């Protein structure tokens, strides 16, 4: 359909001029399964790590937001046990014109600034709230082990 | 004014940032003062601010980088997290601030908040309350000021 072409143009431009600290590996055969690597941002517990993720464009894209999954093991209030990332504001504010680039930047933003109030991972969310420094130390350790 | 040694470390960062800014963000360092940074954020597509140009100043602050920089919109705007004097309040940035987070990131989160308001931490209570209780009038107001001032 027309959406395939739009995604291609959007993905090639994104791959050629990607966000700082984000790299996109497009796969010609399947453009609805985007492979992405996010550098652990400096000044965060993830500094120095490489976090692999995939962005699934659903059947209804762009009418619906894409679904993101970290494949690198991480401890984060908004990431499920199998890596599904829940970006509340994307689900709340989604419009077709927001773009894939924005989706990746918002994942990076959530990685840095978790939302423990509406956590997928209640254990990680309570830890951030009940002992912030320990949450950072444990995130740093897992970055060293898996990132 | 900042300590000269901090100005030194900041100078390289801003030079790099200005040469390769984030998409939709233009960064203008002043030829002399490196405690003030002029920035323009393009009104993101898919939001009530589409089509506008939103000009701000990033003030690093006497305690930078120990404390976060503070952004202020020169362009008048209707947004839950922008106060009467243009103060931009990014509450998560204040919560998670560390000295190595970097100026690029600060600007990216300001843009993120522009797209994704947080009515819980609203400095503009009317905009946060209107956003929750009556979104059409919220967007209409934000589009109106985007047209007038953007
Ligand atoms: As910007 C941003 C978006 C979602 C959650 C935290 C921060
Ligand atoms: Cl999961």
């Amino acid at each position: 359909p027309h959406i395939i072409r739009l995604v291609y143009k959007e993905v090639t431009t994104l791959t050629a001029d990607p966000p700082d600290g984000i790299k996109v590996f497009p796969n010609e055969e399947d453009l609805t399964d985007l492979q992405v690597t996010i550098e652990g941002p400096e000044g965060t517990p993830y500094a120095g790590g490489l976090f692999r993720m995939k962005l699934l464009l659903g059947k209804d894209f762009p009418a619906s937001p894409p679904k993101g999954y970290f494949l690198t093991k991480i401890f984060h209030p908004n990431v499920g046990a199998n890596g599904e990332i829940c970006v509340n504001v994307l689900k709340r504010d989604w419009t077709a014109e927001l773009g894939i680039r924005h989706v990746l930047l918002t994942i990076k933003c959530l990685l840095i600034h978790p939302n423990p109030e509406s956590a997928l991972n209640e254990e990680a969310g309570r830890l951030l709230l009940e002992n912030y420094e320990e949450y950072a130390a444990r995130a740093r350790l897992l970055t060293e082990i898996h990132g």
